[PDB]
This record gives C-alpha cells, sequence and structure tokens, in this order.
C-alpha cells in the first residue's frame, strides 16, 4: 500500500477526496453516503487501498460522519496532535498513504474501548463482504 505523487493524485481523486485526504479539509456533516451505511464489509484508504476500518466496529454516534470504535488494525492509522482552529483534538491519518482521515475522541462506547473515530467518508472506499475476495482482501473476512 503506497501513495502516488501529489501530481498523480490531482488527476485521479475528485476535488472533494483530494481536499479532505491531502489538505485535511472536512466534508459537511451528514453529507456522505457512508454516514448511514451499515453493511458487512471493510473501509479502505481511498488513496492506497490500505484496510482501515471494519463494518464490525461501525456504529451510530450521531456526530455527522462515519464512526468506528477502533481501526481494523492498531497499526493501520497514526495519531497526531491537532491545534487547528483554536482547540485541541487528535487527528487520525492512514499509515501507508498518510491520508487525513478525521479525528478520534474519548467518548465512544465504553464496552468497546471508549474511543470514537469520526471519519470523513471522502477518505474511504467501501468493499462489501461479497466482493472482498475478488478485491484481494479475502484474508480480512474474519474481521467483519
Ligand atoms: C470533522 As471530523 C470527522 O475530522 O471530527
Amino acid at each position: 500500500y503506497k501513495k502516488p505523487s501529489d501530481a498523480e493524485l490531482k488527476r485521479t481523486l475528485t476535488e472533494e477526496q483530494y481536499q479532505v485526504t491531502q489538505n485535511s479539509a472536512t466534508e459537511y456533516a451528514f453529507s456522505h453516503e457512508y454516514d448511514h451505511l451499515f453493511k458487512p464489509g471493510i473501509y479502505v484508504d481511498v488513496v492506497s487501498g490500505e484496510p482501515l476500518f471494519s463494518s464490525a466496529d461501525k456504529y451510530d454516534s450521531g456526530c455527522g460522519w462515519p464512526s468506528f470504535t477502533r481501526p481494523i488494525d492498531a497499526k493501520s492509522v497514526t495519531e497526531h496532535d491537532d491545534f487547528s482552529f483554536n482547540m485541541r483534538r487528535t487527528e487520525v491519518r492512514s499509515r501507508a498513504a498518510d491520508s487525513h482521515l478525521g479525528h478520534v475522541f474519548p467518548d465512544g462506547p465504553r464496552d468497546k474501548g471508549g474511543l470514537r473515530y469520526c471519519i470523513n467518508g471522502a477518505s474511504l472506499k467501501f468493499i462489501p463482504l461479497e466482493q472482498m475476495d475478488a478485491a484481494g482482501y479475502g484474508a480480512l473476512k474474519g474481521e467483519v
């Protein structure tokens, strides 16, 4: 899982996908299809295809963006202090392509770890269970 050149990205990603993953922009709350999508499968980095979240950990937090209790693999994402626009939050970015994904907060389901990963649907690509094998993610079916 690798990240193409900035120049190549400009010609493959939509304006929205590019602004969110490359410039850390934020999609309008409740605007993405993935917000209310709850079907079996996984969500991968729109840029590199790296698996990031599983349908197994997706839940309704009412925050406005796809929400998960944890990443599909602890190593899949990286955390960063975000002192953007007068406040302190923890930014979440993908490991391989370093795409801006969203933020994580300490107010998630307590029995699931207590974390809430709020992610832009524009930074993801959903792979339904029925297509995971063909897509090359067969080994991850155990995570749904
Ligand atoms: C707008 As957000 C999904 O980075 O808390």
